[PDB]
């Protein structure tokens, strides 16, 4: 097993980075998505940002139409909808983005207001967005795991998603098939399995591997 | 991840055993299959077990019809088969069961005498034996993969297969389902995934866990 790091390293120089299945620049997935739009822990409603009486406070108001200041933007938001009071991209912009109560006040306010859908777009999250066309980036996106946002976010060397291995270079993923990550393991004399958290196999018994929760 | 032996224990008590899906006695599990029968490397030619060009040399043989002492019982046989000349079951109870190109005696000699197949189940593969009725045990071991049959014949004290958990307390495996196996991971706050052979995710790059193979 002391071989192991020299393996993974042969195993990165197997890939032709020419002939990838597609490839993106981090910077460019930076550019067009807020972290907080990847996330899928944006979509929960915000029970560690705020007490849930807070959040609970913000429902009641918004159903009923008539406050501390954890909540001065939520507020801000809850009332507009309420007037009939119209915001601007700029406002959604400027914003935490994030509603207490999960997912985002772009696609609760374009909800409301459709024709205001398409400009609106770049402040929801992700899962909000329709179902990309097949191939697209937000369509890879979209299908990514928690496990594989967070390794992507974190800019990893490496990670799979659907069996698609990402192979960082530089500044770039470079997407390969399943076919290829397996064959390229295979020669480099290495097994892989996707593990969630850092769930590392710390205990094993039969042939099932526990970890801490 | 000092907590995780204790951890497991309480998964384990949390289980009701009068309440499994169903449960085998390992002994009658040993009583009514030999280890020959249910690893998947007897279905694969016997290579760490001959020279290729013995197990070719009986190929040769077996085409032609017209010799060291490692293969003197698979020469027995080919002869038998070239012969037309009978091997009652009783033969079959008395050899090693596994021809050096892989499988069975019983089932290359039953595939000849299809009369005599019924006597002989007992000495096939379970792989060769027709698929079994759901539910059944040999429905159960057919359908096991590799690691999940190292761990029964090991009697080892857990094991997943296909979404059922198989536990061992006493000589008894009780099978439990997936959502009953979650349920009780959930509340001793534990984490699980299958891995193969002895991948224990030494090293970890993104969401991947590698091992050597």
């Amino acid at each position: 097993a002391d071989s192991l790091p020299e393996r993974i390293d042969l195993f990165v120089s197997l890939f032709d980075y020419n002939s990838a299945t597609t490839s993106y620049d981090i910077r460019s997935i930076q550019t067009d998505f807020p972290t907080r739009l990847l996330t899928p822990d944006s979509m929960l409603p915000q029970t560690s940002e705020y007490p849930l009486k807070d959040i609970q406070l913000l429902y009641k108001l918004a159903q009923s139409c008539t406050l501390s200041p954890l909540i001065t933007e939520p507020l801000v938001f809850t009332r507009s909808l309420c007037k009939g009071s119209s915001l601007s991209p700029r406002w959604f912009a400027r914003s935490g983005l994030i509603h207490p109560g999960g997912g985002t006040y772009a696609f609760r306010y374009a909800e409301k207001y459709p024709a205001q859908f398409a400009n609106l777009l770049p402040y929801m999250h992700i899962q909000e967005r329709p179902n990309a066309a097949e191939g697209t980036l937000l369509y890879h996106l979209q299908n990514m795991g928690e496990d594989a946002i967070n390794a992507l976010v974190s800019g990893a060397s490496m990670f799979g998603s659907g069996s698609d291995l990402w192979l960082r270079k530089g500044d770039i993923y470079y997407l390969f098939n399943e076919e290829t990550w397996l064959t390229n393991a295979n020669k480099a004399g290495l097994s892989y399995s996707l593990l969630s958290a850092d769930n590392t196999c710390f205990i094993q018994r039969g042939n099932i591997c526990w970890d801490v929760e």
